């Protein structure tokens, strides 16, 4: 197991533009096109994503290449932040994986803001940090993937993913 195959597990795959948990205009594997109501908005956006007319619909390849575009933009995005970096220098492999899985989903600037689980997490306090991570929108809006998420780091294996 490693980051690729634990966001595709948690994100899914679809092909043509699909609307995500919080109603958001999405493509391929988990890549949010626009926050906007409308769907013109949307194809307008996937196509300047992928160089290319697409009508709404890409291809495999396509949304494999948006997948890792965005996977390396969440780890950049980790790295240059000064509230992030820290924690993530801090934990081992399969956390940093964790981390890299909040970051993709609620993006760097929320992520940034649970200030008390990134110092737990940070201190090494497992369980306390899994209990904190819990009492949030995130975990109550997708709470499977959120405990899926939380075991990864409560843990340190990927029991939750097999
Ligand atoms: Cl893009
Ligand atoms: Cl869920």
């Amino acid at each position: 197991m490693n980051i690729f195959e634990m966001l595709r597990i948690d994100e899914g795959l679809r092909l043509k533009i699909y609307k995500d948990t919080e109603g958001y205009y999405t493509i391929g594997i988990g890549h949010l096109l626009t926050k906007s109501p409308s769907l013109n908005a949307a194809k307008s956006e996937l196509d300047k994503a992928i160089g290319r007319n697409t009508n709404g619909v890409i291809t495999k390849d396509e949304a494999e290449k948006l997948f890792n575009q965005d996977v390396d933009a969440a780890v950049r995005g980790i790295l240059r932040n000064a509230k992030l970096k820290p924690v993530y220098d801090s934990l081992d492999a399969v956390r940093r994986a964790a981390l890299i899985n909040l970051v993709f989903q609620m993006g760097e600037t929320g992520v940034a803001g649970f200030t008390n689980s990134l110092r737990m997490l940070q201190q090494k306090r497992w369980d306390e940090a899994a209990v904190n991570l819990a009492k949030s929108r995130w975990y109550n809006q997708t709470p499977n993937r959120a405990k899926r998420v939380i075991t990864t780091f409560r843990t340190g294996t990927w029991d939750a993913y097999k």
